[PDB]
């Protein structure tokens, strides 16, 4: 059965993260062979392998074709690398001689392949031809002569030159293809680049390299000890404790299962943090350049969880142009560290210059990825997409979820110099526990939408279905099973404002509202027979919510909240009639004071006191007022919901008589301005307003509900994402209707 799988899946995780040490990832041919080129001098003269166990390794671990790599993955690329630099290894110390020849061929085949567009990857045009100029110093028989090949090897004898022309030698942004460069390299200089592990750029081939030339110590016990740790091989790069810790949790979070690791999380980045500096961070502890994904992950992952850290971080990597680069060590800028550049940023806080410049350089590089260089149909691009089409502020959480486990890849193979895994950021148990998971809750989401839309039914209501009431169900955002009753109190009081709403700005005289809101202030049904008809069933179907909401309340709460809750119902319906009040006077108040007014009148207060105090959380007198109006992240939150309303909406309420809006109060205010400056003013405003309730949210609290506060702030998600797809001629490209059957109804194929 699934909740069982899904248990064992939780268990299996948990493992996972318990074992969490210096970081799994696969050996490397290419790795492991350059350290086994590695010479001892016998006192007889004779030179043996400085490391039996690489040389053996190599022996031991040719595929098939026979190259060495990745079986099951495929790159010329990288099993060049990996085959020519694994028979140099063998030929320096003639053995495998089968191999050789065996591995001679494949290369010989293959080489006359790399013609010419099949792109290369990083460094590849430095790093290969030196492979190839050791292999004719070895007598190796290979198509040397390609018209390519003699291309790749021109480009390098060119960028050597380059280095000879530089007073400071190598150049730190060439430092990734070390043991490519042999010729040109000061090898007292380059020591300057050494980590406090003796290795360089944490590459255990580039430190083979360096051994090779200088006997350094340092060097060797890098290798020593990683050869130790892999039983005899070496990884393409190592530690990655820091990357790992991060996008474990990034990727578990992602997928949507992050409330089922807690505590294991919590550990994760605890020791993360404890490395965390304003300098910026690298794979590992030891790393002596950071890198920009791993800071990039670090900046959001960390903020996100309530860690205090700094968008200054980023300026690490950031250039004259406000350009920003992967690592000082390297030439190439990994898609991956700009995808999560961006999404750190946006986690910004206001004021937070660097969080601008990352997302200015961010999202085009990334739009510009989605349009050149990405294939459509790939996972890939879908990840990407989702990315800057739906970020933060507009992501559901559901939505988001569904979305990543499609694009997720649990058989991934990373692409730096040579291909190499990571078993624990491209997980099989996590996508399967994900499917599953999203199931087991979806079917939660089905049965409460069958409770909502029987009550639409009864209540009769029916004088807009449940597509009406499917919508306010989405947008409640806060999805875990253990907030059923705050999100079925929240749909149905979502909906009766809807039709409040209709009441107040369509159908109601001034009188009628202003009994109606009468009715609400004595809390009961006096006032009546004052109101026609049509009105008088909704407040009935209201109040009797209300006792059984309150009631429900009661039982939550542990004593009665009545007080509490008449309050936002009140403000509510008061600032209506005052919308009708300057309506009817024709008045046209100022920005500041429209919102006053309208920025409660958008009932961010009535859909969110009665639910929050149903969650389970506890709260007390005192701290009402703490988590709900008039907080500061209350305020933010009822504020984007008015402006982006506002924009979205003014045109159509306008034709229908309607006057005051965030566009004619601008405008009133500021002479000479058009509608598409009062619009571009709101949009700052509205833009500023997420980004200060997000400071507002992880903020460090003593006695706000955690649960409580996050119902609030993830109920601006709804209105973003709800009126951004609106084109401007008022025609919704994308709704709501169709994320409701890929969220509520079609299930997870496991
Ligand atoms: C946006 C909708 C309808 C659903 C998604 C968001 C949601 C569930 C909100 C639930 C809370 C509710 C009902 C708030 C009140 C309902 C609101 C302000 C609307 F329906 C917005 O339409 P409007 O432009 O006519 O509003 P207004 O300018 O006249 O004030
Ligand atoms: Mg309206
Ligand atoms: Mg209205
Ligand atoms: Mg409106």
């Amino acid at each position: 059965t699934y909740q069982e799988r899904a248990d064992e899946l939780v268990v299996k995780i948990k493992d996972m993260f318990n074992a969490l040490g210096d970081g799994d990832i696969s050996p490397s041919a290419y790795d492991t062979a350059w350290v086994a080129r590695l010479a001892t001098i016998s006192s007889d003269g004779s030179e043996k392998p400085r490391f039996p166990q690489a040389l053996n390794w190599v022996f031991n671990n040719q595929l098939q074709d026979g190259s060495w790599g990745i079986e099951s993955h495929f790159s010329l690329c990288d099993r060049l690398l990996n085959t020519t630099n694994s028979v140099i290894a063998l030929s320096v110390w003639k053995t495998g001689h089968s191999q050789v020849q065996q591995g001679a061929e494949f290369i010989a085949e293959n080489l006359r392949l790399l013609n010419e567009e099949d792109e290369l990857s990083p460094d590849f045009q430095i790093i290969f031809p030196a492979l190839l100029q050791k292999a004719k110093a070895l007598g190796i028989n290979l198509p040397y002569d390609l018209p390519f090949i003699k291309y790749l090897s021109t480009t390098r004898e060119a960028r050597l030159t380059d280095v000879s022309a530089a007073a400071d030698n190598i150049p730190a942004n060439m430092l990734n293809a070390l043991e490519g460069l042999e010729e040109v390299i000061d090898w007292n200089k380059i020591m300057r680049f050494q980590s406090k592990d003796g290795s360089f750029l944490s590459s255990p081939a580039s430190t083979a390299c360096v051994l090779m030339n200088t006997g350094d110590e340092k060097c060797f016990t890098f290798l020593n000890n990683l050869l130790d740790k892999f039983g005899g091989c070496v990884p393409c790069m190592y530690s990655i404790d820091l990357l790992e810790r991060l996008s474990l949790v990034d990727n578990i979070e992602h997928l949507g299962i992050g409330r089922h690791f807690k505590q294991e999380i919590k550990g994760a980045l605890d020791y993360v943090y404890r490395h965390w500096s304003e300098r910026g961070i690298g794979w590992g502890r030891d790393s002596l350049v950071p890198d920009l994904n791993t800071t990039a992950l670090g900046l959001r992952t960390l903020r996100m969880h309530g860690y205090n850290v700094s968008s200054d971080v980023l300026n690490n990597f950031k250039d004259e142009n406000g350009r920003f680069f992967s690592s000082a060590g390297q030439t190439h800028v990994e898609l991956r560290s700009v995808v999560n550049l961006f999404r750190a940023s946006d986690l910004a806080f206001p004021d937070e210059r660097a969080m601008d410049d990352a997302r200015k350089f961010a999202e085009p590089y990334l739009r510009e990825a989605l349009a050149t260089k990405i294939s459509t149909n790939t996972k890939l691009f879908k990840e990407i997409e989702y990315v800057v089409e739906y970020p933060w502020h507009m992501s559901i959480p559901r939505l988001e979820a569904r979305s990543y486990i499609d694009s997720y890849d649990d058989n991934y193979v990373w692409q730096r110099k040579t291909l190499y895994r990571m078993p624990s950021l491209s997980n099989s148990k996590c996508l399967e526990l994900a499917k599953l998971d999203f199931n087991i809750v979806q079917s939660l989401h089905q049965e409460e939408l069958k409770l909502l839309t029987r009550w639409w039914k009864e209540s009769g209501m029916a004088d807009f279905t449940r597509h009406r009431v499917a919508e306010v169900y989405f947008s409640s955002a806060t999805f875990e099973p253990e907030y059923s009753a705050t999100r079925i109190a929240f749909t149905k009081i979502g909906c009766l404002q809807v039709l409040f709403d209709d009441m107040a700005d369509i159908f109601a005289t001034l009188d009628e509202l202003k009994s109606f809101t009468e009715g609400v202030k004595r809390w009961d049904t006096s006032l009546l027979h004052e109101i026609p008809e049509c009105m008088q069933t909704c407040f009935k179907v209201w109040f009797k919510l209300m006792e059984e909401v309150n009631n429900d309340v009661v039982k939550v709460q542990g004593r009665d909240m009545l007080a509490h809750i008449r309050k936002p119902w009140e403000l509510y319906f008061n600032c209506y009639v005052q919308e009708r009040e300057w309506l009817e006077a024709g008045y046209i108040p100022t920005f500041e004071e429209y919102l006053k007014t309208y920025a409660i009148s958008v009932g961010l207060g009535p859909c969110t006191l009665q639910p929050i105090l149903l969650m389970g959380e506890l709260v007390k007198d005192d701290v009402v007022e703490k988590v709900h109006y008039p907080s500061n992240m209350f305020e933010l939150v009822s504020l984007s919901w008015r402006l982006t309303n506002d924009t979205k909406t003014y045109q159509a309420e306008k034709a229908r008589g309607q006057q005051a809006s965030g566009i004619a109060c601008y405008m009133k205010d500021n002479p000479g301005a058009t509608e598409e400056d009062a619009i571009k003013h709101i949009c700052r405003v509205v833009d500023r307003a997420l980004k200060e309730a997000s400071f507002e949210y992880f903020k460090p609290s003593n006695d706000i509900p955690m649960g409580c506060k996050s119902f609030i702030f993830n109920l601006r998600l709804c209105v973003q994402i709800f009126y951004k797809f609106i084109d401007g001629y008022g025609i919704a490209n994308e709704e709501i209707k169709d994320y409701i059957r890929k969220v509520y109804i079609d299930p997870i194929q496991v």
